[PDB]
């Protein structure tokens, strides 16, 4: 579960004693609801930003630096910023930046990103352009998860392949047994779920503790968390309309007594929160 | 812990076979930290909201209700609203209110407001004013709370009366223990903690995951969770410079190893979330 | 135009040689569109309680009068001199001292936060437009007639008798067929001309599609930017009063213009 | 002064009896105020990709980047047109299709969010940015002197030959003992001039202290606003051309009213 036992689980090379994660390591260790040959065909942004210095290797200290800045919530980052901005001016620049690397390496066992601050390093980091690398990032790893399931690169998923995702996002033959009812084609009386209505519903997991809430409010007024209800949270956390498809997938794979409301012991309970949420 | 096993505890008055609480049962029952002869002098304003019919005793039904109102987070109240404004015209009206009371209290095991609405009932809220009302409220149950350690009004309260109230949330005779060296007289030398800096205290367990994430930011830089850290944390998460005797007396309580650094086995660990966080 | 040339111009109690605003003249002056028991306004205002008000008292509330809900933090700050995330009494009396001398408790003792800053303010803003809409609701109703908010428009306009022509066209009763217009709309449409910049982008971003900013365009808008349901009385009254030339479009002119930020 | 005269003065190519901006013409027509390799800019206002701006592309850029940062959401909604929370390709291109009938992905299937919206207009309003300081960045050093943070203070003002006698007093090098202003800080000071309403409110709380609005105001007003430090160099070169009088008070004239919202 620590960034630290992951890193010695999957870095799997060495080079002077110390231990390195190649392109593929490094995706198997941000990718654990797929992975507790990749065939690789471009390199990842995210590997091009966790790899600081270039080597193509990912370092402890790079790992331990990737995985925080992926672990800050959303609603978070302000704080983050004000923490990493050491000296007040609200800028971050590359030293505090490389100074933090610095630290996170020589706290290893064996003990200027150009994308970020520029070709020279000159550049700095508003909170507001902070807050959108932040995005990129999540966004990025998001996509890795997505392509594993659309190699095509077609841009959706089948229902059935929505399905699988929502199962390892879980914890179940129980769950696997709907996927049978789900459609594993994409034609005209069968869509697919686009990459957009994938970061959507991480959106809505994201704030799992208002839906939460939702079903708690309703249940008092004597309202089952129906589709309609399902519909309308998402609209209001997310600030898009889940698409049916979406919503119908949800509901058959976690909807376990079929009897269409969806309670908190088959939904809300069932999927594994973020780290600090 | 459900609002309904609460109201069974404490509800001690019986009418037409009907349970019923009066004003004592009501305070116990809403200050779970303090009551697992309270000489009450005036009514507080919590109870004049809870009791919708103005009978004089709270309901099934009217508990329900403020429990409900009162578990609401800060920053998920915009969800409320959108839930319980039913006719979407971006306002709550007696009616939407008294809606959700008669539902609740016909949910009960047996079977208008005119301080938000008006003498009339013809008012109704907005956001803004519903965000407002929430505040005062979660603010009215904190002055009970508080009041237990400060019967004389004076507008504060010992150290050691601060420190009884931070176990009170905790979970204890080695953080007992502690308060043997807390000040319990406010004189010069030894301040008390003004009600607003009870308040400002409550904001930072409503964020302590926002607390989590600082200390493992920090933890990374190898910079221990030092008084000066959670000085600038509370700043940043509060909007307030914590005053010296609130710090010092968390840490007094809570670092147990006095070892300067406050861990997130002796803090965060100890405090008892909030419902949806 | 200015505060300190309002506060001659309406204070009517000459006692030692400076000028004194009674209740009466403090509303007249805080209403200048326009111009029983006692206002929270006057309350406030009032600081040391003598039942007039100073002029370093009525420069004071204006000051804070003036501020705008959204620059409330900025203000804040400002008053918080220390930086400590807290304005004390100290701190908020600032002003009275100085333009004086040429909340807070009993003890003031309390020290208030943004969020409570931001509320006392809120409520100032509210009884001051309580004022102006009672001109207009003596019987406390609740209601307006439509002429009535007629009027209430023309008063926050820059009387061109067109703009007075209008008004026989509008009713002047409240009945089942002739609505009347709440004090929650009239707060809701105080917050559309706080936004009246917003109103204006919308303009342009409907004649970018060829369509004309019609009474359906107005009650989108006023949607969005509200967040509450227009009254269509409120809106046939400001197509009656400001459309001028009657074309059913609402131009920058008859009305963003003719209306800090 | 509307952007469809603008579109008339710089269109350079006639053909087919229209109007078309080169590269060169759409550069001058968005830097208003100041009249290589091809703009991130050129090429979003180019949708059809014959390397020419057309009237409708250039009035719909120009719509785009009329919005303000703050009304984002606003604009949003309006252009949301079926109200799903997404603008799809027919909802984003329905002005150019208007305007010129008299982002999305290659097979235009992406919807934008209103976060991915507000992040490509912010790419837009930085580049539209870069442009107007490589005009005084040709070497592409990323800073200019302060004699050229003058010069562009004096093309945001509505020359007085003043402004001009003011240039003389500042550095035109830049070295180790005066510094030059980033581009970075150009950006900064623009947000400045976005929240312009909001150093006029606080120059009328710093007046009910008896304080003039000094460097040392301007300095931390700019910080609230801003939120980050403002550069010394910056706030020398406003005072040294805004403050005419030369009394170290900046006036709501020389600054304010000197510069939607
Ligand atoms: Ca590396
Ligand atoms: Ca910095
Ligand atoms: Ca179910
Ligand atoms: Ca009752
Ligand atoms: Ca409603
Ligand atoms: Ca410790
Ligand atoms: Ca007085
Ligand atoms: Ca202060
Ligand atoms: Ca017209
Ligand atoms: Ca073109
Ligand atoms: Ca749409
Ligand atoms: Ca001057």
């Amino acid at each position: 579960s620590t960034p630290e036992k992951i890193f010695q689980c999957f870095a799997s090379v060495k080079k002077n004693g110390e231990s390195f994660m190649t392109v593929e390591d490094f995706i198997r260790a941000i990718l654990p609801h797929q992975f507790k040959s990749l065939n690789i065909k471009d390199i990842p942004y995210s590997f091009k930003i966790a790899d600081v210095d270039g080597d193509g290797l990912i370092s402890f200290g790079e790992f331990m630096f990737f995985s925080t800045l992926l672990s800050i919530p959303e609603a978070s980052v302000p704080i983050a910023f004000k923490i990493m901005d050491v000296n007040g001016d609200g800028s971050i620049d590359a030293n505090e930046f490389n100074s933090i690397l610095r630290i996170l390496s020589n706290q290893s066992p064996f003990a200027f990103n150009s994308h970020l601050f520029g070709k020279k390093g000159d550049k700095r980091l508003t909170l507001d352009q902070f807050q959108k690398f932040l995005s990129q990032l999540r966004r990025d790893v998001l996509q890795l998860e997505f392509n594993f399931y659309d190699p095509s690169g077609r841009g959706q998923i089948s229902q059935r392949d929505f399905g699988l995702l929502l199962i390892s996002y879980s914890k179940l033959e129980h769950h696997i047994k709907a996927l049978s009812s789900l459609p594993n084609k994409i034609d005209a009386n069968n869509k697919g779920i686009s990459f957009d209505q994938f970061v959507s519903f991480n959106t809505l997991l994201d704030k799992l503790h208002d839906v939460e809430l939702s079903m708690d409010l309703y249940k008092g007024i004597n309202q089952p968390f129906t589709k309609s209800q399902f519909k309308y949270v998402s609209k209001i956390i997310c600030n898009v309309d889940p698409q049916p498809e979406v919503v119908n997938t949800v509901y058959q794979v976690f909807d376990t007594d079929k009897n269409g409301d969806l309670a908190k012991d088959e939904f809300v309970e069932v999927m594994e929160r973020r780290k600090y949420r």
